[PDB]
């Protein structure tokens, strides 16, 4: 195995466990030490301010497997230091007959078990776990774990009656899934429920939603209530929260709703960020945030999406959350966005950006796959004096629309997405700036031209603001990872709405996926602007590409160029004339990003083992 | 629930749990603290001389799962000390997908992993496990942990590839079991197999046996050879060892061979007890212990049984055991015999013993199921001068007989059993013992006669050698537990050569088991006697009545009478005449025994605890 970056790529496959550890491997962001890792989870603030976050983990394979919690802390979203106890960085592993085959996602109650941070967890056991598979109750169960010492050990409720697992009966027959516990407080649902509580006998302080779905008839998101406040065994079912069809679709902005939801999640926000009123806020909305599976034909049959709802109060005191718009929350090569509250009313949201490599051809040689999403503060996005002309603004699609009193303007309301400030601030503050002159695009520029500064390796962030005419057929964008051979090309189409990843060049090495990522974006015109705005913050991280348009549409990707030099990064232009011009400003290179795990050295591979034969015989695990 | 014992019982369903706990509970023998036991397991003598004795353990409940080891130590087999630890008295614990279904039997390999005491254990795990069901691969396996304090807990080597389980690969397919791994050295077997080595490649000083089956086949002792000296991942499959068939018997002296073996065992012994010869000792016999199941109508479908073999070498370097005679080992509710070897040439055996209330009516009232037998010294039983004319005596059932030179006389050979000697002492140094004047039964005999001595509880031993006419048809033998309306029965009956324990009056409680015990016992008749002799040693503890007939028939059976005064003792005559006179000397009585249990209070309960829903949807244990 030659690792030479000067010349064209060999045959990788031959290479040995964890040789390319650290050739694409994301420096700024969190990721697990090394091995398999997925969904965020038991995401809450501690005490002293500090976020602890829990990740799907299986050390020293790069497969899926013996799901385990990983984790780590962190003072500002950004740098972080891994846990280490007897299990080095895993808190929570199967060990009981009810979680056995996997310690899947869950997420925190702050004040539970004798008044510590308890994780309301999914505990699997044996049998047919799948939405396309026949699946049978107790399979996937849920149960209590809580800390004694801020997230470093976390101890378990015992098995048996009235202990764990607490929620195991399942509200209906035939589930496609039945996990993912949210649990969460609600002013607002308290309110709508309290004239009912007679009915169900359930008064406690926190929700819970349990995701899934029916066989034959689309995915569900389950709520429950707990029973009695301080009290965390009994938790009672109130209905469905959100039902929807068999693959139905709202449309292009919006993905499919799939068979089954995952890793569902609800919120209350407002223009600022968190909302924690009882209604009274008439600019609070009420998001879901879920993983819908099966509804797509790529990006592993994934999609994660969001709706703002409206609820309605059932007779029998339960909720019906009805979908008023619903939109997509990241359209790459990631899934599993949990949120979770913090200080200073906001409500911060996280997800997995898996690989490029759903074939498995050089997941050993990496010896680790996947890394998160950077951290996101959600917020009601809302753009005022929007014009009316607006090419299709009135289909309402994944944005609800509110007409002025004369009728000569808009209110454009949708969900926010933006990378938090202290992360911004730190990439910004220990990387070396360049601020770029502006560039106006034009009969002369290049299909590429390369910024005045360029990056020193694979750790970078872009910003620009692009402006258009209002009739354009002119697109634009940014390269990066870029060398004469290598590049990824992010493009945005105003003509058809499109923002798009190019990757047919990303890669010499042929085994990476090369599909052209898209992504909608509604550029809402403002009345009496002559042009429109496209706002792009570019984050290129090892081989991650995560864009950030107009503090809205998210889109994460992968790309794996083998040469050393492909690290440069310049302007796209594409029908740009003398007549067609795209005005490009606020261009700014941020090299180096922040260094997120300190205290790791550059190689933290503790080598790769199998499970040997006996994995094939229990079915469960991959092996590897 | 009234718990008077002066008045006939009530609805003792009604009472409470562990209500009954002291009413019934043997004091003199291992037991565990509470809970359900089974089977004894990874019995050894540990370096300082003591005895360690494990246990199939499922606390806080009173039917099978969760197997676990429940362990405790003896300087003298008679008095214990239980461990106690982070997890009370248990010291291994299903903990991993490979032994989550149960820590099921095992044995000891005393210089092990890293020197110390290391033990080979079924480890199982999810689907059909059974011999009456479609078992697959995977589900029963085989793996290893050692300790490093003596017993006090275990480390299990790690799962995967090279490491946990260590056996997994089924010898054959449609196996009906695949467990209880024998772990033993044998100078004999290695000087057989010596000359074959080349062809298996299998050098190592340790052999293990697993027990099972073919499915419509019949029963298998599989045969392991340790690959190499010193190491203990690697064990080769040699062979079947043991194999019987389809419900086969050979005759009404050796039970039947069923159609799964369970704790099988293989020893060598000689007269005075085990014999570590190479097959130099023209006095030693090869020997198997082994548990049947679904050969028998009664007695939970199980035999435990013995067999004298002759080794013949096979082409392909295994050992084929050639069945030479086969007896049984305890005739009545015991089952899952495990032998070990002991300092000065000793091979010690112990059972468990099963309660009689298999509609489990009164279990969650008692707390607690099951016994250990008393430990057994093994030996190779050798009558000289028998005469010919003994009846029966050339069927060569249970036993070998050789001819003298001039065919007047025969040597017979057997398996001997005798209750440890330092048991034997122990018992008689702390009871009150009676020695009772010689009693001649003739025409003027009851049916009843009681002993001139009574014990004053439910815990005593008596011994008794009754001398018979060669031609009686008269029965004689021992009441135990006699009150005017509740006692036990145990008779001799020359004629039909038929021990039984009769107990169609043992209680007034109905649901406890009632059916005839039975044992076949050959009276060996001497060359120039005029009579023949059966010594009888019964031992009383609580609901434990455990027979010896001439250190050879074992018969473990269980009485509940209710009332406080069915404590009495005394002889049984039925057809003893002028003429048939039955003559009873070395009459003892031995009233209090011993207190097994120094440091336990008289109740040890720690109450039962329910499952719950769960046990149902997993549908391992009953849950309770
Ligand atoms: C099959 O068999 C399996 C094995 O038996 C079985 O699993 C076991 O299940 C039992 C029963 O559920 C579990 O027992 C519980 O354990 C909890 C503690 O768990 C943590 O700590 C233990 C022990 O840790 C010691 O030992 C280990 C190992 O050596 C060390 O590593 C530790 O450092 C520690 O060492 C010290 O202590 C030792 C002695 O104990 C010393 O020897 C040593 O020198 C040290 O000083 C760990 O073993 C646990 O690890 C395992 O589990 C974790 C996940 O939790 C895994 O990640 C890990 O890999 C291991 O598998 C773990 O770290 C106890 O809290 C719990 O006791 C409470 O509940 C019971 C039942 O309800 C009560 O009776 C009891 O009173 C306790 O409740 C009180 O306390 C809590 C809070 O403290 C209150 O919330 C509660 O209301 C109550 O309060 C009472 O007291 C108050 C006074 O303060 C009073 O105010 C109140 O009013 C009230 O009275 C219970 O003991 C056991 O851990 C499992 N073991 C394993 C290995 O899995 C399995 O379930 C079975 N399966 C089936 C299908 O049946
Ligand atoms: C899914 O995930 C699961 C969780 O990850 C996973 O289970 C885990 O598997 C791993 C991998 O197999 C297990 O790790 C092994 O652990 C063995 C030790 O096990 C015992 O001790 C641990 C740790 O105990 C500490 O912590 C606990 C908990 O707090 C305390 O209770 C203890 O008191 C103790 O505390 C001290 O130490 C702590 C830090 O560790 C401190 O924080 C603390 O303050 C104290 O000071 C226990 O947790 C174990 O309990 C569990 O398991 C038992 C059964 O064993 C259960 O009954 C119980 O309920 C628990 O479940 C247990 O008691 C290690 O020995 C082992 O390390 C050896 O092997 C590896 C791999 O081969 C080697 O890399 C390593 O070097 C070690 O080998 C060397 O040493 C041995 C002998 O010591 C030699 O034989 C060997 O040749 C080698 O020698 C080397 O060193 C020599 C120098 O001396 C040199 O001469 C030689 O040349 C050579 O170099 C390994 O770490 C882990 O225990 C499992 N955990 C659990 C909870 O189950 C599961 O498998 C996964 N499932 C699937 C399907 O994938
Ligand atoms: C004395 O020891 C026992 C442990 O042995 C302790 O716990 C009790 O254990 C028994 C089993 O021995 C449990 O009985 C079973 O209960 C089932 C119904 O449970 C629900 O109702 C009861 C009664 O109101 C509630 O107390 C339960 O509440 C507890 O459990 C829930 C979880 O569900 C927790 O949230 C609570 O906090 C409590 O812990 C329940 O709400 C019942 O289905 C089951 O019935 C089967 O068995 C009986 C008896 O054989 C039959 O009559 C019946 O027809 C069912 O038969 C089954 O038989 C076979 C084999 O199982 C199957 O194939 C059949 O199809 C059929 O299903 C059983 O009665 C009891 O619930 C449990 N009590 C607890 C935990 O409180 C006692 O506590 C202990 N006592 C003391 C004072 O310490
Ligand atoms: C680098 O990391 C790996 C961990 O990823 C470490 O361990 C190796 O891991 C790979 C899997 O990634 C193992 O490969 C598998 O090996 C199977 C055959 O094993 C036996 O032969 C090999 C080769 O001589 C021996 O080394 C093994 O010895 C070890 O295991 C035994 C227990 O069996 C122990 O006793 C020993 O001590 C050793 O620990 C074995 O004797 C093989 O069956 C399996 O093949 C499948 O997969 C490949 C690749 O995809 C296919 O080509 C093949 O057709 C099979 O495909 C399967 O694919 C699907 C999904 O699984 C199924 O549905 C199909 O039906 C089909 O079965 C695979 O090749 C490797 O054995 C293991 N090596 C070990 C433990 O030594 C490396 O050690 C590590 N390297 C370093 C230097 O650290
Ligand atoms: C019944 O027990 C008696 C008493 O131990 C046995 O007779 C003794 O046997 C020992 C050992 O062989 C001799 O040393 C004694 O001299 C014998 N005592 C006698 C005859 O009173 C007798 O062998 C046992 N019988 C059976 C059938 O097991
Ligand atoms: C790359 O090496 C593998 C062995 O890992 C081989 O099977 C494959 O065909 C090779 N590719 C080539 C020669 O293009
Ligand atoms: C409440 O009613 C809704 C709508 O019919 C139903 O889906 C839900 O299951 C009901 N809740 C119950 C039965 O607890
Ligand atoms: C909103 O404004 C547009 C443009 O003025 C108009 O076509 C539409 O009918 C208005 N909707 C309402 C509800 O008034
Ligand atoms: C560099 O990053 C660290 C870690 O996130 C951060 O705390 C620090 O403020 C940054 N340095 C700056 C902005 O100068
Ligand atoms: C980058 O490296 C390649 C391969 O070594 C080389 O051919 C090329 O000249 C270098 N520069 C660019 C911008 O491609
Ligand atoms: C004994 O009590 C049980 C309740 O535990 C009852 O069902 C049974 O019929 C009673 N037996 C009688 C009255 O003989
Ligand atoms: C050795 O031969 C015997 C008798 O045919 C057979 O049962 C056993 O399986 C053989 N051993 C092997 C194949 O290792
Ligand atoms: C053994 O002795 C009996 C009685 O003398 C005789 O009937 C039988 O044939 C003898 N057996 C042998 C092998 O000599
Ligand atoms: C009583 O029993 C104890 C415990 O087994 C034993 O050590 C002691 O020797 C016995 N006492 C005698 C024989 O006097
Ligand atoms: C034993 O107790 C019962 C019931 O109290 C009583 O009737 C009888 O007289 C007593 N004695 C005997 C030997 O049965
Ligand atoms: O099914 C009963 C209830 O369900 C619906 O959610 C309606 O909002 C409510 O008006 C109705 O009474
Ligand atoms: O930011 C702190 C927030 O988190 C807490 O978990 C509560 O649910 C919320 O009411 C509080 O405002
Ligand atoms: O199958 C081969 C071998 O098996 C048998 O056990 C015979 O004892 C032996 O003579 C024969 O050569
Ligand atoms: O009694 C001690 C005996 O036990 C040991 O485990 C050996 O297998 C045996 O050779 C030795 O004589
Ligand atoms: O690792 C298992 C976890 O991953 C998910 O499937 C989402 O990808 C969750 O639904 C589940 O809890
Ligand atoms: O508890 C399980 C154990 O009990 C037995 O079935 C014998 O009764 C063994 O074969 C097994 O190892």
């Amino acid at each position: 195995c030659s690792l030479d970056q000067t010349v064209a790529p060999g045959n990788l496959t031959l290479c040995g466990n964890a040789t390319l550890f650290t050739t694409f491997r994301p420096k700024a962001r969190f990721i697990a030490p090394e091995g398999w890792m997925n969904a965020p989870m038991g995401l809450y603030q501690r005490a002293d301010g500090s976020i602890h976050a829990g990740y799907q983990s299986h050390p020293k394979h790069i497969q899926w497997g013996n799901i385990s919690q990983g984790a780590a802390y962190s003072s500002d979203f950004t740098s972080w230091t891994d846990f280490n106890g007897s299990e080095g960085y895993k808190t929570i592993w199967p060990s009981q007959i009810y979680d056995i085959r996997g310690v899947f996602d869950g997420s925190i109650i702050k004040e539970g078990i004798d008044g510590y941070p308890t994780i309301l967890y999914t505990s699997t056991s044996f049998g047919p776990l799948g939405a396309t598979l026949n699946e049978a109750e107790g399979t996937e169960t849920q149960s209590l774990a809580y800390t004694t010492d801020d997230g470093a050990s976390w101890i378990k409720l015992g098995y048996g009656a009235g202990q764990n697992p607490v929620i195991y009966e399942w509200p209906e027959t035939n589930l496609t899934g039945f996990r993912d516990p949210y649990v969460f407080q609600s002013p607002r649902l308290e309110a709508l429920l309290a004239n009912t509580t007679s009915i169900t006998n359930a008064t406690g302080d926190h929700f819970a939603t349990i995701s899934g779905g029916v066989h034959g008839d689309g995915a569900r998101l389950f709520l429950y209530r707990q029973h009695t406040t301080g009290e965390f065994i009994k938790w009672t079912y109130l209905g469905p929260l959100v039902t929807t069809g068999y693959k139905e679709s709202y449309g292009e902005w919006s993905g499919n709703y799939g068979i089954n939801f995952e890793t569902a999640g609800v919120t209350r926000l407002n223009p600022a960020g968190a909302a924690w009123d009882n209604g009274s806020d008439t600019t609070a909305v009420d998001f879901v945030t879920f993983g819908t599976e099966q509804g797509r034909a790529d990006h592993q049959n994934h999609w994660p999406l969001w709706a703002a709802v409206d609820y309605e109060v059932r007779d029998n005191g339960s909720i019906e959350a009805v979908i008023a718009y619903s939109g997509v929350q990241d359209w790459g090569r990631s899934y599993a966005y949990a949120s979770f509250p913090v200080e200073g009313y906001r409500q911060v949201s996280v997800g997995w950006i898996y690989e490029d490599d759903d074939n498995v051809i050089l997941a050993k040689q990496f010896g680790y796959q996947g890394a998160f999403t950077l951290f996101r503060d959600l917020f009601v996005k809302v753009v005022e004096n929007v014009s009316p002309s607006t090419p299709g603004l009135f289909e309402q699609a994944s944005w609800s629309t509110k007409n002025s009193t004369d009728g000569m303007s808009v209110t454009v309301t949708t969900l926010g997405q933006r990378v938090v400030p202290e992360t911004l601030a730190a990439y910004k503050g220990n990387s070396t700036v360049s601020t770029l002159a502006p560039v106006m695009l034009n009969e002369s520029a290049a299909a590429y031209t390369p910024f005045s500064s360029q990056p020193t390796d694979r750790f970078y962030a872009l910003t620009g603001s692009f402006e258009f005419g209002l009739n354009t057929t002119a697109k634009a964008g940014f390269r990066v990872l870029a060398s004469e051979e290598e590049y990824t090309d992010i493009w945005f189409d105003p003509a058809s709405e499109n923002l798009t990843v190019v990757r047919t060049a990303s890669s010499l090495i042929k085994s990476f996926g090369n599909d052209t990522e898209l992504a909608k974006v509604k550029l809402y015109e403002i009345v009496g602007a002559e042009s429109k705005t496209l706002n792009l913050t570019v984050f290129v991280d090892g081989s991650v590409i995560e864009i950030y348009a107009n503090d809205e549409v998210a889109l994460s990707t992968r790309a794996y160029p083998w040469l050393a030099n492909s690290t440069g990064a310049g302007l796209l232009a594409d029908g740009t004339t003398a007549g067609d011009v795209v005005g490009v400003s606020g261009l700014e290179l941020w090299d180096g990003l922040v260094d997120a795990w300190p205290a790791r050295p550059a190689n933290t591979s503790q080598g790769l083992v199998w499970d040997g034969p006996t994995a094939a015989m229990y079915g469960l695990f991959a092996g590897y």
